[PDB]
């Protein structure tokens, strides 16, 4: 019956749910707090795995919808459930239009906002759009910023954020990984094991809209070429749920016995697969954080990254969508064990130790459960 | 957890559901595919229950203007196709659902396959809109499952590339075989009690162009045959339209020799057709099913999309002329040589497997 | 008071309005017919110039709208004005989603359809989308087809159209040009070799248009006497690519869309034309202007075969080379204007459409 | 017929219209540009000859509902009018929601009067956060002062995206330069405007009491108080001052009449941002009826002093200026530009969006 700080948790996508799940679990377990989940948007599957129970699902998001229409709906309609649920403080995560529109909706009701995973920057204006501008808008709206790294905290100060409002918590994705590594029952997959057992397996994920069509086609051609040249090499490619992404990989690779094209994997099964892989090709932000933590070299299928820490430490290299460079760089790592080891620093942490949820909780308690 | 080709299956009517059911079952059993059913149209629940079809979405779109119905399907089918992550969409036959759904799929750059492609009368806008629907679907579809060589030829004459056409045969033969293999579910006490010990004619008639006077002439032909042949019985399952029910009821409800029926479950309907001495119909599907059971067919139309049965002597056009119907039924009952002259046109019952292999070749292959 | 065949005319874009205008004028002048215009969608300006008076404007089309939503609205809502205006027959033009959705809406009311400019094909499935599929859908819906060329008539027969339903009328765009042939631009072009350039196709937005703009910049640097006039398609992304590449070049006049009369006068003064426009590929050869086509495919193969036009795509080196050849070698220039062939008709297409309509729908056996 | 850069101009209030008017006129006169106005006052539009292409009838109402409507509905007119670039002004929820709506359509945004800060988070709300959001959305920033340009750099804006243009309010004043005349003619007249929501009720009551006290103590002193059109603001001034013959309570004045009155006034008491810029330009000392200002330049130069809503301090500070000619002259003498801000904005627009490398 003692007062709980009621913490609004707003998300619409898989990566947000994964990164918020450890914070929701920590808020639930701590008697000083009550998490209140509102979704805007695969998601049921992540909710089931971590035991997240949304109080409200706004049925706002969908493929083939204008950004302005979606943002209009969130700004217009999120206020009522935030007020109805007596939210004291609202947490948003990452770079989504949900995170931006929900932070604004909360600000309109004078509900203080905290930003989970604050301060990631490429330094390329409106690239990608709208994610890069969303981060800069959330940064001005948020009272409190949970930065995953010292570098991200530095980016926040450069945008005029006061040092007292920035906490380097590390990234909750490390917490999330550790939670599913501790769940063998849920992690198991007969077909994936049978396909990877005794082979060098490359794990590949690619989803970014700016790479749709021709650039993804070049990456698929690089996969085909590596498979032809290296009969013992395998690829597992879990496909982003977009029909255009599925079509490009399917039309380039569906006949190659060396490639297992997959449906999206449950997070537990995906982390187990990543642990078994020899290396990871991705344009995913989260996989750039997860893979180095499992000691897997990462080749980044982009011309820019918001994870410069892995680049500077040699854990990750930019490869873009150049098929000759991808073939070369994957070859180097498979053929030269010294090049392979130079990309593994598996006793060094870029993105936190897996206690980020507890560091977020203590920041919330210091800011909103304290008096001078 | 391996990637499945997600195949949208869109239908609104009984004949579509019957012809798609064997393809749904084959897609379900094959690990390379996942069927996703979206309905637009309690006849259908009954077919879904019998074949174990489980719709993911029912749109509740289908006495309504064609333009309003087509507008709603074009407008609203895209969202469930995108939400269900459909890779490819299959439509069947000649319905406004098949056309509007093919168009809605094309708008989302979802490739379309047409089940039972290339049937033509050669009579423009007859019937309307079914004849034009086929020609529109033909231009929208990437892949065409033709039941016969003749149907494949009709597709090439409309500029379809030979590589996009597969002669699969008709899945209605697959569907028939599935319910012939289920005697327990095919049983019907009341039908057996009515037909036991008598020669039974099976009659179905539903086409809008025959409503009112033409159906009345067919009902008069039934009445005349019944008066002249006291031992003859008819079973007439009625299409669920009040005007069709009223014409048959007002002409035949007092004749002890006629059993007017509610629509029959497909299993029971095929068992009845197997027991019948001959079949009178304007149904496309029954023109395919009846010859496969060795039953002579008299076709209650001035045209057919099944010319193969006509050319092979399995079927004869009789239109809605009561004198000709009485004569032609009489000939078959009285002259065993005429009967035997009217006993594969439409495939071997492996059409679902041939569709699956065409889908795998087109959309589960890389160069 | 004698019965007129009431002919529905449905369009939503400038190119449709230009190509339908001569048919509307011929229908208006002939006592056997009454044109009834319904718009779905610059257009006021074309309506004013040719004296077109729409009976109904549906206000369906939009810059940022899903194809399915637009097609749904036309299928759903065009029937009411067609019935209210007692339309007997409907004419649609070209390859637009309006032409397809309106033909379908007309078919739903059992209103017969005629297709103006029928049978143009690349042979590249769904390229562009949805225009290539729209033509093939309209082709199945239309009772009557006005083909601009014998080649286009051949494409219709290969899709199962009966020969009696196909008339080679020629293209009404030639009629339209002739109607308009009977000040800042003048000052800019007067003493100078002027290239006219239009480019609008969605498949070329961004990088390909950037390459074309770079080709223009290179030609301007190498040839100080050369001028370009570039009327810009009204799309902000198209305007941005040309503006960001060319706005400082004194030799380039970037323009707002020109009124059709002013555009045809400019084309007559130009030394040559670079375009991805269908209509400009038909208009330019008729004024004896060599055309370089900024696409990898064309629906006007007649101009290619007759040497009037050449495909140049969006390859900047090839564009620089091909424009250079025509400016520098008067024999190469004359080879693209050789007399002796008329590709797209003589400018009597409206009258040939009218007589096909009278034969089909104002006759009894 | 040559291509013009089509510049969207979006505003919903009098202060925005006044500050945008000189930019609209400069865009209209220059052949390289075409202004396209979308509104979210008729009298200000008439005075400067502004002709809106579209009026969205959105403003009245919850902040979230208004912002939702602008984000949701402004895109269509921006696309229909073929806008190439969009300009927003000041700190309004219109300026923020319109900048966002433009960004959603990949229309580049310029912010007129960029970089004003108090440094007090969410004070006032939502104006202080609106500026910081517009700052991240805008490609181009027209800062009125070097101080404002410095505030933009501290929020990570690149120096190349910031132009110190000065404030277009000076341009607007220059463009405009009977009962009021009869009331002010032979007399020392104080001009007072006060409208800020954070001062409604008790604080405005204290300011009205200060006016009453000054009037009682100084029979020769007059006040003109044009009242903000809010019934609560009108009620507080009316109930405190309507019987005082030395106070003329007014309806809002047309901009030309307001600037003429300010020229005749001996000094100005205001919580208006624009009046803090206009008054020093006419050599009128300003006492600012707030605890903070976004115009620190006038404070530092001695043109303006903060007085808040403390009646004793207001009485004292007005007394000092009326009684001591040395204190008066210390508050008179450019803080906010020379009146060529429109032309400097135009040249920044031409350099950024009407140039090729
Ligand atoms: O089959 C799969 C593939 C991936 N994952 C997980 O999904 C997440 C990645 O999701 P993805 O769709 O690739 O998004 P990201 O690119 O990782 O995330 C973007 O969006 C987030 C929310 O705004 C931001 O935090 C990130 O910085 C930004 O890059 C990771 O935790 C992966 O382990 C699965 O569980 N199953
Ligand atoms: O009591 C009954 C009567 C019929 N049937 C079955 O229903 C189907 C026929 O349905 P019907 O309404 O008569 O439609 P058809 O006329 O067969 O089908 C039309 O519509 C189909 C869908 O577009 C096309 O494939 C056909 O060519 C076209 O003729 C057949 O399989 C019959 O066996 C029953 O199950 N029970
Ligand atoms: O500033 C300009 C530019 C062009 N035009 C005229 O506009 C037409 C060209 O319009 P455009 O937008 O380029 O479209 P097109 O590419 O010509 O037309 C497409 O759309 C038409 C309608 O479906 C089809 O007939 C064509 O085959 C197809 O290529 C021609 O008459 C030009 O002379 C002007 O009047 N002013
Ligand atoms: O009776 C009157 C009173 C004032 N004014 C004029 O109105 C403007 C002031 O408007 P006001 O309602 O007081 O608004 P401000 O407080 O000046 O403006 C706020 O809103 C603007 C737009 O967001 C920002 O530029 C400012 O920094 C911010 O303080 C000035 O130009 C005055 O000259 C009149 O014309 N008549
Ligand atoms: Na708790
Ligand atoms: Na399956
Ligand atoms: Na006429």
């Amino acid at each position: 019956s003692h007062m709980a700080l009621r913490v609004g948790i707003v998300y619409g996508t898989r990566p947000e749910a994964i990164k918020l799940a450890p914070l929701v679990l920590a808020l639930d377990a701590d008697p000083g707090f009550e998490p209140v989940i509102i979704t805007t948007g695969m998601l049921d599957e992540i909710n089931e795995l971590f035991g997240l129970r949304p109080r409200h699902n706004l049925d706002i998001m969908r493929p083939g919808q204008r950004l302005s229409a979606m943002a209009s709906r969130i700004v217009g309609e999120l206020g009522d459930p935030l007020l109805d649920e007596l939210v004291d403080v609202a947490v948003v995560q990452g770079d989504t239009s949900t995170a931006f529109a929900a932070a604004y909706a909360a600000a309109c009701e004078r509900i203080p906002v905290a930003h989970l995973e604050a301060g990631l920057r490429t330094g390329d204006r409106f690239e990608p759009f709208p994610e890069e501008i969303n981060r800069r808008l959330i940064t001005q709206l948020a009272d409190l910023h949970f930065a995953p790294t010292a570098d991200a905290a530095g980016n926040l100060l450069a945008e005029g954020v006061r040092s007292d409002d920035v906490y380097v918590t590390g990234n909750t994705v490390i917490d999330a990984m550790h939670l599913v590594l501790d769940r063998p029952g849920d992690s198991a997959n007969r077909e994936l094991d049978a396909f990877t057992e005794g082979r060098q397996t490359v794990l590949l994920t690619m989803h970014r809209r700016e790479s749709w069509g021709i650039p993804m086609g070049r990456v698929a051609a690089a996969v085909a070429e590596l498979c032809r040249s290296r009969p013992t090499l395998r690829f597992v490619i879990p496909l982003h749920p977009n029909p255009e992404v599925r079509r490009v990989f399917r039309s380039h690779l569906s006949s190659l016995t060396q490639v297992l094209l997959c449906e999206p994997l449950r997070y537990s099964e995906f982390i187990r697969l990543m642990h078994r892989a020899v290396l990871v090709l991705t344009d995913s932000g989260g996989v750039q954080e997860e893979a180095p933590t499992l000691g897997k070299p990462v080749l980044v299928l982009r011309d820019r990254t918001e994870r410069p820490e892995g680049i500077a430490a040699g854990c990750a290299r930019l490869v873009g969508t150049d098929p000759a460079l991808i073939v070369k760089e994957v070859g180097r790592l498979l053929d030269d064990p010294e090049a392979y080891e130079a990309m593994r620093r598996p006793g060094i942490v870029c993105y936190g130790e897996g206690d980020a949820a507890a560091r977020c909780l203590e920041a919330l308690r210091e800011r909103w459960l304290s008096s001078p």
